């Protein structure tokens, strides 16, 4: 009775201070990640230590309280959540020392510049990120390459293994075992592992396929003496710094080169598209969905493109909650094309989440589980991919209708959705096994080029030295952002576009649905982003789709057509699939 009531009543101050503290912390991390100068990140340390003194109080008292004794289950979870100091747990000397560390790995991986002797010094947003994707020259695309890594990659080495160190302690202060067993707990779900292995597996015929036609077309432009019909494609050639996606290149692997084009840049800057103009087209397909519109605010505050006033700023995409339901913002240096109007939904997506549980206490105001967070804008991205609704954008001539546009469109997004599932199960792959210790600061680089191998089929354009840590060169690796998310986000983005096509009325190939206007689909997201944090996610799982769990069966329904075609392209060209001659480097 009492126990219960002292329970609730922490709850509640626990809300009401955390509210203050998080909203002022969120300033000055805004106000550093806006504007990276001494000023500024003195600032940010300082909250550092202001938010880690009320999570190290309230903490503690939370841990006092016998929580498998507790009646209510939405205290009963508030508490069990509070428990977890996460850095707050480190002693005040290594707590300093680990969020210095913090900021001078994504300093130096914001503020890093690839130059040439004697002329010009590139950052990766927009110009490196601009050569990979459009340079047709191995060369070139060499050099930027290996120099993002030299400047980014060499530049991170020197903090990692003590962050390693460190996040590894604060976890085991917190009852896990390592950081990678931490990160995982966020899933609460046990078999986890096999469970995402599972996943992995039933998009190896789909990958495996992609892959081979397009080291095919690889091997086509930049000729047989630097590719190996049988062996990894050299990782600088996919049109993106990490091959993480592939869509970049689509001009070198047209499935049928006649059909109606369906570039958009072009139209996107001559019909004097801004990024102003991409963020209110996202805002416009949420309420179309009959979801929330930003505030007023959002507009006012917001990010939205690189600052022209010689400030440096991270420049990595995010949306930001500054915990008191009103202020919410973006942060992008957005230039204008349709890759970065996908990445203005998603961080779109990450806001219309913030919105949807803004009332639900602080401790619960997150996504059922990472994935989900990282999957709703995405979703609405699909929509607006499609021929009919870029067309109805203005962006395209026609929206086709030919069995041959509709291949090459599928062709388009595998470039980016399916290319995307092996990078991203890699990443934390290597930094669990980093966490847990099976792979030591001297074997960094290698296990992770062994990953990039197994998985993606790549291999990297110049040999690896010792002083190289390419992951070093990867925003979530010196950011300390988990990336299993994007894994699952990229799986449950296709039941989601499944599940809100149905509740459209949408028949016929799912590629071809356009959920825009149906609040049938709206409401259904609507009511499982209301949840936040609250309830297992297996739970906004069923709400939004019937059933509930993970599955790889909307995304390969997504892509059926192409796998056919894929297949019997590859057969028809006698291709071994996979990478027999897996030790072969240009
Ligand atoms: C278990 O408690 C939750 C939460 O209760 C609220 O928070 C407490 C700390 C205290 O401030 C209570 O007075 C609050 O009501 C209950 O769920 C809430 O229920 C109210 C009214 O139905 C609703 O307006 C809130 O949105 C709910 N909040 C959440 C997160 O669901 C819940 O009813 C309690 N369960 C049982 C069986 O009593
Ligand atoms: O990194 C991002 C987008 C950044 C973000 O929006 O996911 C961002 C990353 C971040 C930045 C700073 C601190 C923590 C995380 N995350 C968010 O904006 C976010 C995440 C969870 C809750 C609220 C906001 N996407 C991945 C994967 C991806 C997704 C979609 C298209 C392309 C690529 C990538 O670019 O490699
Ligand atoms: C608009 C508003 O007051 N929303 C509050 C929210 O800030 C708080 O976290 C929650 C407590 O669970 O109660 C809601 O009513
Ligand atoms: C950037 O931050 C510095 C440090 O406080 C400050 O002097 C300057 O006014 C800020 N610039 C902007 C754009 O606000
Ligand atoms: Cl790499
Ligand atoms: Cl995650
Ligand atoms: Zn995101």
């Amino acid at each position: 009775v009492t126990d219960e009531a002292e329970a609730s009543k922490f709850v509640e101050e626990y809300d009401r201070t955390s509210q203050v503290v998080w909203n002022e912390y969120a300033g000055a991390n805004w106000n550093y990640n806006t504007n990276i100068t001494t000023e500024t990140s003195k600032i940010l340390l300082q909250k550092n230590m202001q938010i880690a003194q009320h999570t190290l109080k309230y903490g503690t008292q939370a841990r006092k309280f016998d929580v498998n004794q507790l009646q209510n289950t939405t205290i009963k979870r508030i508490i069990k959540k509070v428990q977890d100091l996460e850095r707050a747990a480190l002693p005040a000397q290594e707590l300093e020392e680990y969020n210095k560390i913090l900021l001078d790995m994504e300093t130096t991986y914001s503020v890093a510049t690839v130059c040439h002797p004697q002329g010009s010094c590139l950052q990766l947003e927009p110009d490196l990120t601009n050569v990979m994707a459009t340079s047709r020259k191995y060369e070139d695309l060499l050099w930027a390459w290996e120099g993002w890594r030299d400047k980014a990659g060499r530049a991170i080495l020197q903090f990692y293994p003590k962050y390693v160190e460190l996040i590894n302690q604060a976890a085991r202060l917190n009852g896990y075992v390592d950081a990678g067993d931490s990160w995982r707990s966020m899933y609460e779900t046990p078999s986890l592992e096999q469970d995402l292995e599972r996943l992995f597996q039933e998009l190896q015929p789909l990958y495996l396929n992609l892959h081979a036609y397009v080291r095919r077309a690889l091997h086509r432009h930049y000729g047989a003496q630097h590719i190996n019909l049988e062996g990894p494609i050299p990782a600088h050639l996919l049109g993106n710094m990490w091959a993480q996606t592939w869509s970049n290149i689509y001009d070198l692997v047209v499935p049928f080169p006649s059909a109606p084009s369906m570039d958009t840049t072009e139209a996107m800057l001559k019909q004097g598209w801004t990024p102003r103009r991409m963020f209110k087209e996202a805002d416009d397909f949420f309420t179309s969905l009959g979801l929330l519109p930003v505030p007023p605010e959002f507009w006012q505050k917001s990010m939205l493109e690189k600052p022209t006033d010689g400030r440096e700023v991270v420049c990595h995409a995010s949306a930001w909650d500054f915990y008191n339901g009103k202020d919410f913002r973006i942060k992008q240096c957005t230039t204008v094309n349709l890759e970065d109007l996908v990445v203005a939904h998603h961080e779109m997506g990450h806001i219309q989440y913030f919105m949807q549980y803004k009332d639900l206490p602080v401790a619960l105001r997150e996504g059922a589980n990472p994935g989900f967070h990282e999957a709703i804008g995405d979703v609405l991205a699909l929509s607006v991919s499609t021929p009919k609704h870029l067309h109805s954008l203005n962006l395209l001539s026609s929206e086709g209708g030919s069995d041959e546009h509709d291949i090459n469109f599928l062709m388009k997004m595998a470039l980016d959705k399916i290319a995307f599932i092996p990078f991203s199960y890699l990443v934390d792959q290597w930094r669990w096994r980093v966490f847990d210790g099976s792979i030591t600061k001297e074997n960094y680089n290698q296990e992770w080029w062994s990953l990039r191998l197994k998985y993606q089929g790549l291999c990297p354009p110049v040999p690896r030295t010792q002083g190289d840590f390419d992951p070093g060169a990867k925003f979530h690796i010196p950011s300390s952002v988990p990336y299993i998310r994007y894994f699952v986000s990229f799986i449950i983005q296709f039941q989601f576009h499944e599940a809100l096509c149905q509740a459209a009325g949408h028949t016929g190939p799912l590629h071809k649905c356009d959920i825009y206007q149906s609040k049938e689909a709206g409401q259904r997201l609507a009511t499982a982003m209301k949840l936040g944090f609250s309830r297992p996610w297996p739970e906004a799982m069923q709400l939004i789709t019937g059933q509930p769990q993970m599955s790889a069966s909307a995304m390969l329904s997504y892509f059926k057509p192409l796998l056919d075609w894929l297949r019997t392209e590859n057969e028809l060209h006698g291709e071994k699939l996979g990478w027999p001659q897996y030790n072969w480097t240009p």
